[PDB]
């Protein structure tokens, strides 16, 4: 379909950006609208992407009423009727995050119809940590013709130690236990901005979820929960993502309104490299001299730690630094696909299981290439902005489901970038 | 677009099957027609595959003259014009196998332009080898807008030490050989029956290569190479796909002019596992008696050791099996994504990096999946023969890239199993 066009070298980014509201923040967010049987749902700073559209089609399959008021970036859900069980496999199977439904499904309808996920191009993603959470909670599951077919006849609290600190299945085994019997502690809980802003809404709406960041969340069941009103929290990957492509421009950017909390482990590696991060009042500056920028050692692990959301574009930085960097993989078994398409860029790296060597100021040139999944795609466009002459880039699919606008944004701070159609 | 159905759960499998010629070994041996200056060369038991209507169109593009005669399964080759110097990104974006004409190209022309290839599903696959090897035979690699310019101002011999037997990059050297000064001795090459194919063509041709099926091959160069008549080598991959079917169905069914000794590591892993296999006047006969199958560990090799060709439909016969299997792959990185579609089909499985366990004798049902590449489809339709209920296969251009009439073949042994439009 589409191509992104990119004019390579002296690509110097220059202004401020906006920054959408977290893509990895409004799904759990919108499905946790199905727990409410009063009043409506309004989530706003919503952001314009083909994921949000999808989750749309799955909340209102479910006998929500959903409205997307993409001017006004909100959307409300009157999730007071009866509501239905089933997520089909032509909405799973197009976005695994549908996943989320099966605990607020479970919770308000005691049981649940749900397209079990299949293969996906980053690695493998079972859902047994969700599963299993929920036989503790007192759900049977059994699993018929692609579909888990599960069944709560009096859904209950559970002591659960997470094997893996997993962000779908703590989100929904958070939702599930909201309206369960009893107590639920969620024990190696995931602590990523997106599970906070799930427990803020859920509270919101009357719930009573405690320890959202740490390593241990509690939820203590109520009969029910009424609609509320909340903003979206910022996207912390798409603002991380200007934040390296001001780096490796030489840059100086403002991105607005972000949150320093959130981008903590990125900010300190660019910081180690020698860029400068200014906190400010209207968002966080970031400049850089290219000479001053040196390799590092970057390892992917559950927030806290370095985020994988971060992990490609974070290399296409490592190409233009002085040294040979280091970016370990621990959270998805095959998120290197990107540095295979930036072969035919003329970039060398070494990769062996969960780790990518790459020695920095390669003399990189612009080639046609392909996007694999939507953090690739950024990282190829990115790399694009350095490499000299042009670069295209195609499958743009893959983009459009997590950055709007990503050449608007890039061209605005002085990039030389087309999307033709 | 098309779909394979089977309805599961009651599919002995009986009777006989013809088996096409190698996709593995048309490409190479196609590659190398460019290599015959005098007279035409013809290919018979030529397979009706996608890739090779690619490889004819990039051998055309070299203005050699290429005539596919389908209902003869024969290919003609005319290259005694002026032979021309680009592989194109349209064709090797979409046959990363295209890559094997590098070597005849330098060979026979000086100097090619070779699009470079970028990620694949599978796995990390990098060209290295290929580029080391031929810089020790005096050629000299540049890179640039996407492609790998290469030139031999004097094409010479080289004592190569490979770091790993790619099947790819020993093609490429041997046949960059034939026509270089001197002698070029490829240790720790590639052993597999392809190599010994494209070995038997070239001596055909009139070149002089030596210890193929060995660790070391040995290629002393001649001025010209001449055209020469050769019937492409039986499938070992298809052909082991039909025993692996006949196997997991408790069949009985005759593989048509089965090469036992291309077949080893998977017969001798069938027998191990309680399979019989008999070496027959017409064939290799598989039956077996399904309580008689026990659970086994294979690792992949390079040749002679266990293919990765047969790794993902061997997983589907270790599902019924009794026991748990182990499956070490070390070829890819990416290669078990057919168990994770297999997951919507009740298969559970633990991957731990190259390794996974299947406990056999677990209760599949049909679903609909998606192939994610060519063998995966093979293993998704094969485990639809032994699920209950109906399995839908979808994404089937993988499977036409390797398979000729699978469902018509499957079909006529007793399979119920569609191909709808
Ligand atoms: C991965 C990316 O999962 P999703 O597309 O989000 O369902 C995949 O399917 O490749
Ligand atoms: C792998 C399968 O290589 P190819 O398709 O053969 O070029 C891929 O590209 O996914
Ligand atoms: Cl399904
Ligand atoms: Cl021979």
């Amino acid at each position: 379909m589409d191509k992104i066009v990119v004019q390579g070298g002296d690509n110097r980014l220059v202004g401020s950006v906006t920054i959408e509201g977290a893509k990895n923040a409004v799904l759990p967010l919108l499905a946790a609208t199905i727990l409410a049987s009063e009043g409506k749902t309004v989530l706003q700073n919503v952001p314009i992407l083909s994921d949000v559209f999808i989750m749309n089609q799955v909340v209102g399959g479910l006998n929500a009423k959903v409205d997307f008021d993409e001017e006004a970036h909100l959307v409300k859900v009157d999730a007071t009727g009866d509501i239905t069980e089933e997520a089909p496999y032509k909405y799973v199977s197009k976005m695994r995050a549908s996943i989320v439904v099966l605990g607020p499904i479970l919770a308000r309808v005691g049981h649940a119809k749900v397209s079990m996920p299949g293969g996906c191009t980053i690695g493998s993603r079972p859902i047994d940590l969700h599963l299993k959470g929920l036989e503790a909670m007192g759900v049977k599951i059994s699993q018929t013709a692609g579909y888990i077919e599960a069944k709560a006849e009096r859904l209950h609290g559970a002591h659960i130690y997470m094997d893996f600190p997993s962000v779908g299945a703590t989100q929904n085994l958070m939702m599930a236990a909201t309206l369960a019997d009893g107590v639920t502690v969620i024990e190696n809980a995931a602590r990523e901005p997106e599970i906070v802003d799930l427990a803020i809404l859920l509270n919101e709406m009357g719930a009573k979820v405690k320890g959202a960041g740490t390593e241990t969340i509690t939820i203590t069941g109520v009969e029910k929960l009424h609609g509320t009103t909340h903003n979206v929290v910022q996207d912390r990957i798409e603002a991380g993502t200007f934040m390296v492509a001001a780096a490796m421009t030489g840059g100086d950017v403002l991105i607005r309104d972000a949150v320093w909390e959130h981008n903590r482990p990125l900010i300190a590696k660019l910081l180690e490299m020698g860029v400068e991060v200014i906190e400010e009042d209207e968002g966080i500056r970031v400049r850089s001299q290219l000479e001053n920028l040196k390799a590092v050692h970057v390892k992917t692990l559950p927030h806290p730690g370095f985020p994988t959301d971060m992990q490609a574009q974070f290399t296409a930085l490592m190409t233009v630094a002085k040294g040979e960097s280091t970016m370990v993989e621990t959270v998805f078994e095959n998120r290197f696909q990107h540095l295979e398409e930036m072969r035919r860029m003329g970039l060398h790296s070494e990769i062996i299981r969960d780790t990518a060597r790459i020695v920095g100021g390669q003399p990189l040139q612009g080639a046609e290439v392909l996007s694999t999944d939507l953090r690739a795609s950024a990282a190829l466009i990115l790399t694009g902005l350095v490499a000299q002459g042009e670069t295209v880039v195609g499958k743009l699919v893959h983009l459009d489901r997590g950055y709007y606008g990503f050449h608007e944004k890039l061209a605005q701070l002085g990039a030389k970038i087309q999307r033709i159609e």
